[PDB]
């Protein structure tokens, strides 16, 4: 996929931005973008492909892996990022409409802004923990037993590279847990 | 897709635009293009190839997927964007062009035509709104049934990644109908 | 594909062209280019590997889609679009190349030019709307009756997403039309 | 492929070239690179995986699609691009020196080597037309009949979209014929 | 993958850097990233496809991939590129900290920091090294057996093009070893 | 791949460089960069999917064509090309290096430094060319023998493409030794 534009917003608030702020920017882009573009989107690409089950009923195969997968990861961190920089794109937008403002003509309402962008994003990154973590814990399995119309009884499905993927997964479980140890230092160093 | 011309001409806009205005094209941008790109088109990459129909059929998984899809969800959804867009560049066409006539020399006639161009953009999003409903209503379902030539009788069909489709189909509803609100927002703004 | 050329120097010509030739440039960009390569070409990505012919004799299937597609819609459009900015590349050829001639030292000989390709832009519309016609009308029908040799007798073949390629045609079709009648307003506000 | 090295050069060579020179460059970049990029590499993407052969023999069709198409089409006309852009870069390589020892400090020896370099691309189009109709006429057809071993006896193999092929063979014939007569015009406007 | 935005940042801190230090990036760009990007992507792309076991067993050749490459090479060395970068990030961050402050109003203390930025990013080269040895060594074999449920007894696997991936397995160890190398001499350096 | 680091900092040196010398890099990019992007890569794009051996044995084909390309010949040249690269990176880094110090403030050292560049730019070509030579020869043959085991017995594999890429290695060898000897020119013209 293409970040660009959100890339260019985020290197404007970079600016703007504290210290810790533009840290986690920086981890932002490494370690969540490019990570995904350089290596997860390879890993996932061939998740419905190469899913197999043990048996001749067809349908059974997309019903089983839809039950196992009604996300993908992928696309869940995708959506993770883009709801995260939300918050960095209002505080921009803001400081930008006061600095229009004084053109015609980080403290108080500023302040408090940048204060609830950051409550924001640690919502937000809670959020998709939590809601990860229902979905799939945090480890793959190889196998997956299947249920579903139209398949016939219980089948065996295999899921694959279910390691690489628990791999992939608890990288980014790490990632999200470091930038809300940094939007805690944020606040913490605010208040300083 | 190669979205680089019309992401130019918006960010031309967005200098003449409202705060209101600015908000929705960042909106546009970010959860509209970047989520077709990013996320969806990956979704509904293999609609057909996955498409699997419980026949011996030569050419009823063809008649079927046409129908069940007659056109795909991302298709429509680029559409949409694109008609959404175009108000904005009529508004960024007449201004530039009342620039360029004072250069050879937000009130009034523009002011009506900023206007205009936020109602045809409150139509276009209704429309497509509307004509996704009845077209698909909101859920994809797994099961199709099919009984057009050449299948013999009704054969059963089965969906590709019905549950994640599903997700992003209310995604982009949710998207839309925040854009609408945007959208009457403006309208009370000016009216303020 | 990589328009990026083309673009530039369509963008060079809107500088010294007339309200209408930017109404039509930007109608071609966005609504030609932008479709081809967002929507259109995922469309026709398919289309030979889910041609199906109900048969079993080798080379059968290809030379019925041979002869029911003897050019593909997109590769016919994407001629049309470089054959429509050709005459806008001449007149931008022209109009630099007389620049330089003052720096050496829309009228006359000049505007001659600009009405002269905007007949041609016509001519060339024209030509590709009634060639699209006769090749496939306006509707691309699902089945096709083929008897070309090594295919034994008539095989039934069926084609893939015909009701979304019907579609795409219409819209082109009208994006043309539309193109077309800019022209004429062209020519009638030249003359008033 | 990506060409913007060779586009800037070009573009460079743009600046001290004949009007006749512009144009010959212009239909260059729209006419063929940007013709083999939007349009026939898609054509030929399929050349041997739909090349079939009505055998049960292994190794039989790779040996026959080697046969019948020794270099791709595709292939030769990027090779031809290459071959007759490089008289352009020699000759605004002397350009560029000629400057550089200025600094250090189309007439005479400057003129006879761009009249030399047109030399150059006229005998490289007329050896890559010549080399073309040699290799495949100018009409491919849809059966190739195959001896080469290990097929047993003659074989019958189907090509992939002949007359398509055909179609961009014709118009890239067209094209090279085009830029020989530019050519020929550059050589008399000089004359005159 | 997208590395832009990780070389922007990098060229950054070419300016505040050593010339060992300029040679190290360049090594990591030219001999790391653009080797992956332009050989090895290709080299693995078919890594799981072309993976082959003699069973007829479903489920065997995922869950024998699955245990023989529990993380792709390729993907590896994307993270040990990211983590070696990161230090030259914290580097290059407390410059330009220290640069804003200044504003505001290598010695000391960006002197200690910079060479403990050395002895991270030696830490995780030296790391890396030792981690792919463990679980690969440096030759990947043709067979893999592989006894993993649901596989019957132990089965013969066959890896896709090992001689390949052994090449160049040892050549990114060789680049390993001489970014290693080059550290070292940063620190002699300093030293003199 | 994506050559645009390498293609900017080969720009930086064609300033500091002779004029054989830039005739040298302009030969690099045009017939070895684009030749590998445009036309090879497409070339060798399927040399394991379409290699076919005689035999119902697993894994024959994965081993037999281990043995047959060792390594792809498109990865050696992009080896090549990169080591090739590599002196001139080492000069210009060089030069960089004097000017920096003469701010803090072609002959001698720097001249010697070219010379020796030089030289390993010949050794490195020369190398490559020997080993191409006697991994492949020149000409690469449709058959290919296995012994192999698993395969029984010898059996027969066929190679995709052969003649083309045979035409491919032919023109990549010529053009190194162009390379070759432009590198000749550039030491006797300094000799002169
Ligand atoms: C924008 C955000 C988009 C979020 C999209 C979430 C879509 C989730 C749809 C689930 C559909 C479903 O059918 O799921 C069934 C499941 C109960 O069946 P189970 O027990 O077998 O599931 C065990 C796991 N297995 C099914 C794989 C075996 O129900 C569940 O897990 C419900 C889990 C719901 C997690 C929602 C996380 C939202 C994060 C919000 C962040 C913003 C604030
Ligand atoms: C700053 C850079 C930090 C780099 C850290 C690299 C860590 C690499 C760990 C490798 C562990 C291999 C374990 C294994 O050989 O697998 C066998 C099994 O193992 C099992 O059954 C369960 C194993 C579960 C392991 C979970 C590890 C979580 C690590 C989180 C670290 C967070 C750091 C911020
Ligand atoms: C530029 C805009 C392009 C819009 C293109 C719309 C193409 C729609 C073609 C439909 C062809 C058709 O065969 O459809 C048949 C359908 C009646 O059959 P059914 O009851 O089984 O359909 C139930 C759904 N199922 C068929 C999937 C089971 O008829 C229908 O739904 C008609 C629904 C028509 C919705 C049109 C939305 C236009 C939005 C305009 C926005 C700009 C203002
Ligand atoms: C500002 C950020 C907002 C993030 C909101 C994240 C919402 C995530 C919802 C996850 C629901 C999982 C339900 C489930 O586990 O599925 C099981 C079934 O469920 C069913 O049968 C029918 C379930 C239908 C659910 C429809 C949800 C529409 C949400 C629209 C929100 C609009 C916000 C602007
Ligand atoms: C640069 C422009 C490139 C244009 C390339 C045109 C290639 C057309 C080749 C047609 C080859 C052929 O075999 O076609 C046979 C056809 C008579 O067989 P049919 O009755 O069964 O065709 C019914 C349709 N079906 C065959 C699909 C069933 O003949 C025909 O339709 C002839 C139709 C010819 C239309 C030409 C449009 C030119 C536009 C020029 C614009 C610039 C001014
Ligand atoms: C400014 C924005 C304009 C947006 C216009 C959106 C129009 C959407 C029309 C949807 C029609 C669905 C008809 C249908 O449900 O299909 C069932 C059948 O239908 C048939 O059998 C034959 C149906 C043939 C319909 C041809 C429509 C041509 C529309 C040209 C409009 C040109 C505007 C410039
Ligand atoms: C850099 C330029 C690279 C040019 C590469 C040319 C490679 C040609 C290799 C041909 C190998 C071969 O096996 O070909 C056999 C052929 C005699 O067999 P045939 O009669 O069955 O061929 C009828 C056609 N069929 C074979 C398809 C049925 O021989 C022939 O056609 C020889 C034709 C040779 C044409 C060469 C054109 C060079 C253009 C130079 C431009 C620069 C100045
Ligand atoms: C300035 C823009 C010019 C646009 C020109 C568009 C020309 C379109 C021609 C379409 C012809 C369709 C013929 C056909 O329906 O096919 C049936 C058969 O036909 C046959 O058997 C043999 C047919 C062989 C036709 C060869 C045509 C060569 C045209 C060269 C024009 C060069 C212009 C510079
Ligand atoms: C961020 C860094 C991410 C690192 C991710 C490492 C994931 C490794 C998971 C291994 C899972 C496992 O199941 O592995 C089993 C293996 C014991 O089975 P085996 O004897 O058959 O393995 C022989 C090799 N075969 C299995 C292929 C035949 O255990 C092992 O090799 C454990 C080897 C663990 C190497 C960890 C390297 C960490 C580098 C840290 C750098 C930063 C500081
Ligand atoms: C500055 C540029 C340096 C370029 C160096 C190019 C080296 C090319 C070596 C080619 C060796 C082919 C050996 C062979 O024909 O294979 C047959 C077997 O061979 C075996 O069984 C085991 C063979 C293991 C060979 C391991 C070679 C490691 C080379 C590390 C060099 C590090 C330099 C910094
Ligand atoms: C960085 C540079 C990377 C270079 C990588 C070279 C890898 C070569 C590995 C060869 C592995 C091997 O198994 O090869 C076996 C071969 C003896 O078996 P054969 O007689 O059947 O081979 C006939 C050819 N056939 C096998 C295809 C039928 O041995 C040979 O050819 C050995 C040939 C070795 C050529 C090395 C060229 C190095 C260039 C250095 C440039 C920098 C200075
Ligand atoms: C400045 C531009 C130069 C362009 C040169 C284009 C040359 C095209 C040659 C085409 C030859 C076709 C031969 C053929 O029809 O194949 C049939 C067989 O042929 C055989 O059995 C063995 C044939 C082996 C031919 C090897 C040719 C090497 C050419 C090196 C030229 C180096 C120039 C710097």
């Amino acid at each position: 996929g293409d970040w660009s534009f959100l890339g260019n917003i985020l290197e404007e608030v970079n600016e703007h931005s504290t210290v810790i702020g533009r840290v986690w920017l920086t981890v932002l882009f490494i370690f969540r973008i490019l990570i995904l573009g350089t290596a997860a989107e390879f890993v996932w690409g061939d998740e419905q492909s190469d899913f197999v089950c043990n048996t001749q009923q067809p349908g059974c195969e997309n019903v089983c892996y839809d039950e196992a997968f009604p996300i993908s990861h992928i696309r869940l961190w995708v959506l993770q990022i883009i709801f995260v920089s939300t918050p960095s794109l209002v505080y921009v937008g803001h400081a930008v409409h006061h600095v229009r403002m004084e053109e015609k003509r980080l403290e108080g309402t500023l302040l408090r802004t940048y204060v609830c962008h950051i409550i924001f994003k640690t919502l937000f990154e809670v959020g998709f923990i939590v809601g990860h973590y229902f979905l799939y814990g945090f480890r793959i399995l190889p196998l997956y037993r299947c249920s579903r119309w139209p398949c016939p009884n219980v089948v065996d499905c295999f899921v694959s590279r279910p390691t690489e993927k628990t791999i992939f997964i608890l990288f980014m479980l790490s990632v999200a847990s470091v930038s809300l140890f940094l939007n805690i230092l944020e606040m913490s160093h605010l208040g300083l």
